[PDB]
């Protein structure tokens, strides 16, 4: 309807792996645009709420969101969108550019990704699954948000990612994306390592409830480890919103680490 194209006008060439609720390719539509191509493996806890993401996907139109840009809607179901050329955020830090990554890129990546939850927060809605394996990366550092199957208005909440108050008592709500994007702040600093190294989920429950905070990582500013930190208040109505956290991130080497100087890492 309005979205569906016919199932001939898609090669899907290139494999690129088993990616957020489906096997997504590299393929082309009408033989002139590179697109990106999610299929639904028939039977896997999936009829047409395959097709849910692509539901939230025609709603939520932003230029740091990955664009739907068709849709299959008889089995199997394909699902189109643009193509990011670089892969997962999480590959990008742990992949081989990584390494050349310093503070002034990571901090603009993520003000990309604060851009995109500024516009969700705006739109009325909660992600619910916010971390560097959601978030795809294109030509030129861009960064956009993927992975809206769980999106709604107003890899089940992993401990590590979630604000206790969403794994607890199931409070999803924006302020629960703004933990979620803390968590993914240090990810961004530390090369993409996994939170809260050595913890088990249960103990992380724990030890967030008594209060436990990641601390500063290596290299980090006291700056921007504040900003986790906010963005990690008990009291989700005192998290900073996405519009704040944007308006931070871009200013961020002018207002607040006007001194800043590359290290080893950062
Ligand atoms: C949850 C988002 C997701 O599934 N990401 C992901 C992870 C692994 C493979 C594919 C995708 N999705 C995806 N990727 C790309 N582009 C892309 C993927 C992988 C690479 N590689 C380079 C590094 N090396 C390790 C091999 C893998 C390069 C480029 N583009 C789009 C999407 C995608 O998920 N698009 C999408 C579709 C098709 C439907 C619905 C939503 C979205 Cl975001």
């Amino acid at each position: 309807d309005a979205w569906e194209i016919p199932r001939e006008s898609l090669r899907l060439e290139v494999k690129l792996g088993q990616g957020c609720f489906g096997e997504v390719w590299m393929g082309t539509w009408n033989g002139t645009t590179r697109v990106a191509i999610k299929t639904l493996k028939p039977g896997t806890m999936s009829p047409e709420a395959f097709l849910q993401e692509a539901q939230v996907m025609k709603k939520l139109r932003h230029e740091k969101l990955v664009q739907l840009y068709a849709v299959v809607s008889e089995e199997p179901i394909y699902i189109v969108t643009e193509y990011m050329s670089k892969g997962s955020l999480l590959d990008f830090l742990k992949g081989e550019t990584g390494k050349y990554l310093r503070l002034p890129q990571l901090v603009d990546m993520a003000a990309q990704i604060a851009s995109g939850m500024a516009y969700v927060e705006r739109m009325n809605y909660v992600h619910r699954d916010l971390r560097a394996a959601n978030i795809l990366v294109g030509e030129n550092l861009v960064c956009k948000v993927a992975d809206f199957g769980l999106a709604r208005l107003i890899a089940k909440f992993p401990i590590k990612w979630t604000a206790p108050e969403a794994a607890l008592y199931g409070r999803f709500t924006i302020k629960s994306d703004v933990w979620s994007f803390g968590i993914l702040l240090t990810e961004l600093t530390t090369k993409g390592r996994v939170p809260y190294p050595g913890m088990v989920n249960r103990e992380v429950l724990d030890q967030v409830e008594r209060g436990y905070r990641m601390p500063c990582p290596p290299e980090c500013p006291e700056s921007l480890h504040d900003l986790m930190c906010q963005c990690w208040r008990k009291e989700p109505e005192e998290r900073p919103t996405f519009e704040y956290l944007q308006a931070f991130l871009e200013d961020y080497f002018t207002s607040t680490e006007p001194q800043y100087q590359p290290g080893e890492n950062l």
